[PDB]
């Protein structure tokens, strides 16, 4: 058996990447010129370029460096990934025969100009939108299928067409017609992370934790559960890459009450209460993580600031059921508080073992700039036999 290792790089530096350890490199992000009224990026509002791909100056400069990287690994495939969390424009781009043709024409132009091997679409998310951050409509689901079918017909034979899809149970069931789009995609990147929300402690647990259990049923996610949901929806295992996050998250449960929305009196009667005080929030703020804005910490920052804290305020632990590491910090009363879960070489190796045991097509990871001296990608490549 052979396996993929599909590495994303958030470039929009790139020379520190060891591309000998991956089969595919996705450069992130291309954006989409769009007319969504809430768009705040002034560069995307050019009406003469509506529905085309926007490349910032840094993105253009980095894409021109790709022939250098190709020398280091002549087998490497390089794609541009368009979209990302918060990226507007897909709903409109996919909506009509006119808009789709503009977008496809732009994809073809970018692949030719920068000698890319293909394109990755990272739409977060069709139908659902994303809590007011991108426009959506129920027609997104059928329109996404049309866009991918028309992209497949337009792309030169052999160029790659891939997508990234969300962990949410509703993605294969309601948002994306996975059986309908499977004929058009070389592989599908499952974003099997970002689970440390609501009442769940862990961000990318492989299985459910018993020691640190998720309280509300609708929050009970694991990478295994996500894979099973896409398989049950009809995707074949060889077409799937299990996504691995080179980062961790402080769970929302540490700082926000957790709601079980299956309760009739849900909003006023939380089932979990926050356990961070201002003391713990200030510790993270002083290290660059403002928990009022976001909750993630890159793996290299976990290593430098948390695992190697001079005053050893963070203690590393292993959850044998979730198969991922986590850190605790001591409260003012000296009690352990669950601070952050993440991925380390041991847990990355167990996810590669899982890939092999299930016959998945490979691994994907987000993102290479957050690795610690390429150690997580190296472990992934070793465990997968890359
Ligand atoms: C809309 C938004 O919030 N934008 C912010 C962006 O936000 C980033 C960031 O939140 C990143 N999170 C992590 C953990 O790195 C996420 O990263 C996510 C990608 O957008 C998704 N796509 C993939 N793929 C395709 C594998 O993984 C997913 C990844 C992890 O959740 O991208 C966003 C951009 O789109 O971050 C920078 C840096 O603080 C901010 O100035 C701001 O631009």
């Amino acid at each position: 058996a052979s396996y993929l290792s599909v590495g994303y790089f958030n470039g929009g530096d790139i020379n520190k990447l060891d591309v000998t350890q991956i089969t595919h490199l996705n450069y992130s992000f291309g954006l989409i010129y769009n007319d969504e009224k809430q768009e705040t990026n002034p560069a995307l509002k050019d009406p003469s370029r509506l529905h085309q791909i926007y490349l910032s100056p840094k993105v253009m400069a980095d894409l021109q460096l790709l022939p250098v990287l190709r020398k280091q690994n002549p087998e490497l495939k390089v794609l541009l990934s368009v979209g990302g969390w918060g990226a507007r424009g897909f709903s409109g781009a996919a909506a009509t025969a006119e808009s789709r043709a503009v977008f496809i024409r732009s994809v073809q132009q970018v692949i030719k100009q920068y000698h890319l091997d293909g394109i990755d679409l990272d739409w977060e998310y069709p139908v659902n939108g994303a809590w007011g951050l991108v426009e959506s409509q129920p027609a997104d689901r059928a329109n996404f299928t049309l866009l991918l079918a028309e992209l497949h017909k337009a792309l030169d034979k052999g160029k790659l067409l891939t997508i990234a899809v969300g962990a949410n149970v509703k993605s294969p069931q309601e948002w994306v017609d996975v059986k309908g789009i499977a004929p058009y995609l070389d592989y599908i990147n499952l974003m099997t992370y970002d689970m440390a929300y609501g009442t769940q402690y862990f961000n990318s647990n492989l299985y459910d934790s018993k020691q640190w259990p998720t309280v509300a049923a609708a929050d009970r996610y694991s990478a295994n559960f996500v894979v099973d949901n896409y398989l049950a929806a009809g995707l074949k295992p060889a077409q799937l890459n299990l996504g691995i996050g080179f980062y961790g998250r402080v769970p929302k449960r540490a700082t926000e009450p957790g709601i079980d929305w299956d309760k009739a009196d849900a909003a006023k009667n939380p089932v979990t209460q926050p356990y961070f005080t201002a003391r713990e929030t200030a510790v993270f703020k002083a290290m660059g993580l403002d928990l009022t804005k976001d909750s993630y910490f890159k793996y290299n920052d976990i290593v430098s600031k948390l695992l190697n804290d001079p005053q050893r305020r963070f203690t590393a632990h292993w959850d044998s059921d979730a198969q991922v590491p986590y850190l605790t910090m001591k409260s003012a009363e000296g009690k352990p508080l669950f601070a952050i879960s993440y991925e380390n070489p041991r847990s990355v190796a167990l996810k590669a073992d899982y890939i092999k045991s299930k016959g998945l097509g490979g691994a994907m990871f987000w993102e290479y700039g957050a690795d610690d001296n390429n150690r997580l990608a190296h472990q992934l490549a070793e465990s997968l036999g890359i």
